[PDB]
């Protein structure tokens, strides 16, 4: 997986910890 | 798929989380 | 499909996720 | 199809979403 | 501004960020 | 501004971004 | 700012540390 | 596993130590 | 600063450190 | 293991004793 | 200092220890 | 066992003596 | 100053012993 | 057993003779 | 200065008759 | 056994005569 | 001074007699 | 003076009319 859709994922995957998988 | 579209469908996804698949 | 019917086929159908297929 | 005639029914299509096939 | 002329507008506005005010 | 109205212009200005104000 | 915004933006911010102001 | 990810990896495992795995 | 925030924040100073302001 | 993995896992450890598993 | 913040704090001092302030 | 290992290592075992094994 | 605190302090000042203020 | 080794054990055996195994 | 905190005091300065200051 | 090793045992026992083998 | 301490003095001095002060 | 302590001097004393006061 290219950089910037690692980092765009991990950030969303770490929101989700907190609000569910929606 | 190109590049113009993974942003938009990113963003398009992301709003889908909140308000759902519509 | 071209790049100007893509891109208006785009605000079409995120119009249809708040108004519906109609 | 020719390009103002998709432009056209573009339009007359979106018109229709609104007001119905008629 | 009523909403189907909104919407007519715009889409012409987006074809002439490509084609040009002409 | 209305949140359609938001939404399109979101998307038409990340474009900008990309292929410029035009 | 409201929080669909503020996400949008966050992730509009990120990508430009990595493809600039535009 | 690359660096960045690793010590990504790392703090958001030690945060999981003290609000769960989620 | 709300909690996502400041955990937002804390990795994309954390990734700073390795990449640069930008 | 790699020293900064090691000297981090020590610390951790340690946490541990007066914390727990978790 | 809230506890997770301090411990968040004394990895990442504790690694420019070895990596420098970057 | 490495040097500065062993000497951790002492003065943890030191302390359990006191505190338990936890 | 809290007991974790002084225990964690008492190790990285020994390690700075060996390899220094950094 | 080297000989810091052997001087830190017979301070920690001459402790337990007052304070127990522990 | 409270018993585990004297304890190590004296270990460590011990070592320091064979190593040094540092 | 190594001279000073000798004298600490002797002087370890003598007090071992007082105050029991513990 | 409390007897354990005492103790220890006593055989940290009487190891200076052949060591040094160090 | 205490009477181990009295004893340990004894000998001690005694130890250094050989080895001197070093
Ligand atoms: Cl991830
Ligand atoms: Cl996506
Ligand atoms: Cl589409
Ligand atoms: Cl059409
Ligand atoms: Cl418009
Ligand atoms: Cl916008
Ligand atoms: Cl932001
Ligand atoms: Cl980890
Ligand atoms: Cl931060
Ligand atoms: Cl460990
Ligand atoms: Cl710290
Ligand atoms: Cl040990
Ligand atoms: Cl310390
Ligand atoms: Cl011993
Ligand atoms: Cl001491
Ligand atoms: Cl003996
Ligand atoms: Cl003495
Ligand atoms: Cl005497
Ligand atoms: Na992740
Ligand atoms: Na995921
Ligand atoms: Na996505
Ligand atoms: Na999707
Ligand atoms: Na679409
Ligand atoms: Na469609
Ligand atoms: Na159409
Ligand atoms: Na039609
Ligand atoms: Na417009
Ligand atoms: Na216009
Ligand atoms: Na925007
Ligand atoms: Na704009
Ligand atoms: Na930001
Ligand atoms: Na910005
Ligand atoms: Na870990
Ligand atoms: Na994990
Ligand atoms: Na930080
Ligand atoms: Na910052
Ligand atoms: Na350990
Ligand atoms: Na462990
Ligand atoms: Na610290
Ligand atoms: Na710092
Ligand atoms: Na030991
Ligand atoms: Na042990
Ligand atoms: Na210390
Ligand atoms: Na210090
Ligand atoms: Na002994
Ligand atoms: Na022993
Ligand atoms: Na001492
Ligand atoms: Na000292
Ligand atoms: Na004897
Ligand atoms: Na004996
Ligand atoms: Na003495
Ligand atoms: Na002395
Ligand atoms: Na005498
Ligand atoms: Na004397």
């Amino acid at each position: 997986m290219e950089f910037v859709a690692k980092l765009f994922k991990f950030f969303k995957d770490l929101l989700a910890k907190f609000l569910g998988n929606n």
